Order: C-alpha cells, then sequence, then structure tokens
C-alpha cells in the first residue's frame, strides 16, 4: 500500500538539519575539550573523559539542531554497590578499598557531594559561555552550558566500573538470537556506568545504572551480517525507523505541549521499544528497504501494544518495568495510544 | 573422500585434555615471570599477549609446545630498512628502554639480552623449570622454557605501539567484502607489535618485524559475515575446519619428509597466510557450508598449490611482502611440496592413515 513515500519525505526533511547540526557539534566539541582539559587537573576528577554517547553519536539525532547532550565518565576505584529497596536500578556506592574520601557521607558515595562539587568546578572553569544548573532531573544531567547564541548542552557525570555488571541484567540484553552470544558476552566485558539520580519525597544518595555506551555500539553495528547497509543488496531500514519513531513522539508532544499529558513520555522509551523490535525481528530480510512503510508500521503496532498492556522492561535491566503505572499514570498511555493510532489511520498528518 | 577428511577431525579432538592441562601449567610459570619482569623499570609495563593456535582453536600439532608472546608498551617513530616493507629500525619522538639504545636506534640485542637474563633468573626459583637461549630463530622466539617432562614453552618480546599501523599495510587486511569496512577500521584502531628479527643481508641484526597476530586471532575467532556464523545448526561453517586440515597435512608432510630439507622452509603461517586469503576471494557464508567439507578443503588445497606454482604469497597486512619469494624459498621446495601434495590429493590422502 501507498504512504512509505510521506516517511522518505520525512527522513529527507531530517537530513537537511545535518551540516547546522555538524558546526554546533564542532563549536560543543570546542568548549568541552577544554572543560575537560582543566576537569582534570582537580585530583578528585583526573580520570574523567568524554563518553562519546547520544543521538547524534548514533546518527539518530532528528531534532533540536542546538542542544547536545554529553556524558563525562569518571574512572573509580574498585565500586561495590548496594542495590536501593529493589528497584533492580538504582544503587548505592561503596567501595573496597582514595580521591574521592571527601565526597563519602558515611561508607556510601554521596551523589549530592560529588554533583556539588561537580557544578562548582564547571561554574569555576567556564568563569562565551555561561553555566546553568539543570534542576529538576534529579541529579542527571547536571549543569547546562550557554554556548555563543542559541547553543544549550545539558552534561551528565557518569561513574565508570569495569567490574562485572549487577545481577540485576543478567537477563537483559537479549541480542543472542539478532547480532550473536558471543557480542553479548564481549558487549558484557565493557564497563557499566552510574549517573546520580535520586529515587522517589526522595532518596538523594543513589546512583542509577547506564549503558549508553552499549545502546551506541549496537546502532551503529545493528544488522546480524555485518556488512548490513555497506551495500545495496543489504540496505535495511532499521534506523530510519527508529528515527521516524522518535520523530512521531516529538512532533505530538509539541502538538501537545501546554497540557502535561504527554510531559512523562521520552525518547528512551522509543528507543527501548526499538531495541525489543530487533530482538523480535532478528533477521535483516525482515528490515529490506522496500518494506519501509511495513516495517514503521510494525514498529507503531509494537509501541502501541506495549502502552495497551503497561509493559516495556529496561532493554538491560529487565525486572524494570518503564511503562510501571508509578511511573506513568494509565491516562497518559491511553491518551498518547489515542493520538498514535488516529495518525496511523490518517497517514500521519502530524509529519505535514 | 570428504569422510576420512572428518576421521581426522575426529581424531583431533582427543588430545584436547592433553593440551588443556599443559596450557594451564605453562600459565603458571608464565605468571610467575610476568611478576618478576614488571618488577623491572624498562619493563614495567610488560603485558601477556594471548596469541597463537592454542587461543585460535586451531593447535593441531605438539601438545606440549607453546608459544607466548609477552608484550611491551613503547610513542616510537619507525625507519623502514631497505624498503622491505615488513623491518623496521626504531626510533624514538622526543624514558625507561634508554638503556638499551645504541645511537638513536633501539637495540634488539641489548633489550633481548636484558629479557633473557631476567627470566634467567626468575625460572631459577621454579621447580621443575629451565631456560635455553633459543639461536637461529633471529631473536623471536627469544628463550625456550622446559617444564616439567615434557612442556616446552618459546616466548617472543613484542613492542607495542599504538600509532597508526605503517605505509606498507596500507591496503592489506582486505576484508571488506567478507567482514565489513567498519570491522576493518575497528582493527586498524589497535595496536601493532614488533619483534625483534634480524634480516638477510639474517646479517643486519637490530631490525624489528611488523606482527599482527592479534589482529590474526580476532579474525579466526570471529570469522563469519554473520555474526551468528558457527552459533546454531542453520549457521555451521567449515572455515576453522578447513584451516586445521591444511595445517594438520604440511605438518604432517613435513614430519614424513625431515630425513631431508626438502620442505625446512615452509611454516603454518604460510598456511595461515593462504587461507585468509581464501576467505578474502569466498567472503559468504554460504560458500563454506559444512556439508561441503570435502570440496572446501579440496579448493583451499587448490588455492595453496596454485600460489605455489606462481611462487606468490602476500603477507594478509604486507601485500608487497612476498612470503614464496625466491629469496626466501627454493623453488626446489615449491616443487617438491607441490608433487606431494597433488599425490595426496589424488589418491585421497594417504597421508592421513
Ligand atoms: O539513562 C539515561 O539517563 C538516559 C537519559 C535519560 C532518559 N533515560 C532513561 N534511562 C533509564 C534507565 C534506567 C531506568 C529508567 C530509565 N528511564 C526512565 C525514563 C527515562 C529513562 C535514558
Ligand atoms: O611474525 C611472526 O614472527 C610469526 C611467527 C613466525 C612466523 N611468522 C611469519 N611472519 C612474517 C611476518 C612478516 C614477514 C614475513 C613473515 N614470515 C615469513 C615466514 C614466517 C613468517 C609469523
Ligand atoms: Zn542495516
Ligand atoms: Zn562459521
Amino acid at each position: 500500500a501507498p504512504g512509505a513515500s510521506k516517511l522518505r519525505a520525512v527522513l529527507e526533511k531530517l537530513k537537511l538539519s545535518r551540516d547546522d547540526i555538524s558546526t554546533a557539534a564542532g563549536m560543543v566539541k570546542g568548549v568541552v575539550d577544554h572543560l575537560l582539559l582543566r576537569l582534570k587537573c582537580d585530583s578528585a576528577f583526573r580520570g574523567v573523559g568524554l563518553l562519546n554517547t547520544g543521538s547524534y553519536y548514533e546518527h539518530v539525532k532528528i531534532s533540536a539542531p542546538n542542544e547536545f547532550d554529553v556524558m563525562f565518565k569518571l574512572e573509580v576505584p574498585r565500586i561495590q554497590l548496594e542495590e536501593y529497596s529493589n528497584t533492580r536500578a538504582y544503587y548505592f556506592v561503596k567501595f573496597k578499598r582514595n580521591p574521592l574520601s571527601q565526597f563519602l557521607e558515611g561508607e556510601i558515595l554521596s551523589a549530592s557531594k560529588m554533583l556539588s562539587k561537580f557544578r562548582k568546578i564547571i561554574k569555576e572553569e567556564i568563569n562565551d559561555t555561561d553555566v546553568i544548573m539543570k534542576r529538576k532531573r534529579g541529579g542527571s544531567p547536571a549543569v547546562t552550558l550557554l554556548i555563543s547564541e542559541k547553543i544549550s548542552v545539558d552534561i551528565t557525570l557518569a561513574l565508570e566500573s569495569k567490574s562485572s555488571w549487577p545481577a540485576s541484567t543478567q537477563e537483559g540484553l537479549r541480542i543472542q538470537n539478532w547480532l550473536s552470544a558471543k557480542v553479548r558476552k564481549q558487549l558484557r566485558l565493557k564497563p557499566f556506568y552510574l549517573v546520580p539520580k535520586h529515587a522517589k519525597g526522595f532518596q538523594e544518595e543513589t546512583w542509577r545504572l547506564s549503558f549508553s555506551h552499549i545502546e551506541k555500539e549496537i546502532l551503529n553495528n545493528h544488522g546480524k551480517s555485518k556488512t548490513c547497509c555497506e551495500n545495496k543488496e543489504e540496505k535495511c531500514c532499521r534506523k530510519d525507523c527508529l528515527k521516524l519513531m522518535k520523530y512521531l513522539l516529538e512532533q505530538l508532544k509539541e502538538r501537545f505541549k501546554d497540557k502535561k499529558h504527554l510531559d512523562k513520555f521520552s525518547s528512551y522509551h522509543v528507543k527501548t521499544a526499538f531495541f525489543h523490535v530487533c530482538t523480535q525481528n532478528p533477521q535483516d530480510s525482515q528490515w529490506d528497504r522496500k518494506d519501509l512503510g511495513l516495517c514503521f508500521d510494525n514498529c507503531v503496532t509494537y509501541f502501541l501494544q506495549c502502552l495497551r498492556t503497561e509493559k516495556l522492561e529496561n532493554y538491560f535491566i529487565p525486572e524494570f518495568n518503564l511503562f510501571s503505572s508509578n511511573l506513568i499514570d494509565k491516562r497518559s498511555k491511553e491518551f498518547l495510544t489515542k493520538q498514535i493510532e488516529y495518525e496511523r489511520n490518517n497517514e500521519f498528518p502530524v509529519f505535514d
């Protein structure tokens, strides 16, 4: 059936912003490189570095040309984790043995003291850029840089641990039938990350698991075939389906911006649902470009099924339901369901 | 005739337990050496490389003999020797190894002597172990450890360089159609290694030779176009079994004819290099179906014979370096191996009986 041409028109429109996203990224890289070189001089942040994560390095940044999000990794001594209240994603951080001694509150690493020093040094080194404290986000992102005219950068601190992944991830990352058990094992040997994030008042000394570096690797190396999307015979529509899924939600959220019905929904929900769609459809032949219309339709349908059943487990932490009623109320999911179904039934007028 | 090739593969597995037990004994001795070496200021950054046929799962000979590479992280400047493409003098830009300098170049002889002396002193404190200075191998391997009753291990020292690969590698590693250009670029961001190896003029004694054994392992242990190659019944291929059979056939021919020197210069590295070229020429997993093992091995043998007849076998990473040059292997050797392999193939490999 006709319709995919409208999806292609949207993908063409998104490509027009590539050069403006590239020139603003080059300015961000300049400020960020200078920030890190000054941060490494502090004894607590000597092991600081740049994590090459986010939609920009995944080549799926499809809105906000002057809004970037960057992660600063910090290598830590051997970390011991203590799960917080069976949340499977939030942990207290302890140490087996230390430059971060000043930030201990008892025996746990205080996220409050780490953010305070992080925000203080950044404000001191920024002193054509200004700094803004990022509030109402639980600590991640911590700050927002304002660079030159209208460029903003959200900066997130992330502890790096080279230890085995926590037990709560043992059944996650179900890529064996898609990218192979060998790749799974190699991914699980990479470090994992922890960002400061309070858990709901709130417990303010918790850290949350982050696998943004794994998400980027899978997105940029997404086929069963190693030569997927490298020649005309092996072009797939995986990345374009993710792009359109993120664009659909962003255009809907802009459409209903004044009311908070879609406030709790995030590009991470679409990203997580997409990874599960890839697990359920591991063969490259199921993602052929001539079926771009079909594939996007099945992606929308899968995300619709997640909202109706109120189930969307974290791809890495299967016991963590991103769609739990403690996080997103039923009426919000029903509202998003109705609007997406309307769009799908009318060839997506949001894309006009 | 493919059933006899399967019989060989079956009988090769009987030695897996003996290989594993000896490998564990080697590891314990090797770990004691690395701890002693890391105490010296010149070798503070020494580490184990984990390469060779054991870690590639294609070890087919000498269950009690192993090859081990100690890597040493070094910012070096390379100066190619006599346009050889593979042999280099090592200089430094802008130093823990300054005791091994002779003028501006890093001396392989001076570094090997200190390497041998530390290992020899750390071995005298380990029971049922002795060390031998390896001769006539040009410095690599440097020593041979004797362990317990019949275990021996060759130890090679290797400088690690995290800089860009040398220009002689620019058009090597032609895996784009097989393992993808994305993987090729990832492999080339890894370090390269240099082993001490004298060059024939070996008459020039301060050269180092490029080594990519870590890259050969990655390819062999991740060999399919499909990431799930050999991970399920639908995607079982015969690539590694073909390599094992090629290695076994050459080794068996060398041992059968060791009373003469006709085959002394041939090495398993020649078979492995030809195999990588076979993989480049046949990139699809479908061309390596396990039901066609007899045909696949026959085509591998055929390709190796063609290299022998044409006297052409480029180093897989350095395409201008011909391993089958007349400066390295006499035409008489190639002719004798050709005739022997042809006779074997014609009568269903009686060498395996
Ligand atoms: O990891 C991050 O911080 C990324 C940037 C912020 C958004 N995001 C999320 N990651 C989560 C990781 C574990 C549990 C819940 C998560 N979650 C719930 C809503 C949004 C997220 C992705
Ligand atoms: O590199 C080593 O030392 C490995 C262990 C010894 C065997 N070998 C060879 N590598 C070479 C690398 C560049 C040029 C010629 C090479 N060559 C010629 C005959 C055998 C080799 C592999
Ligand atoms: Zn693709
Ligand atoms: Zn295979």
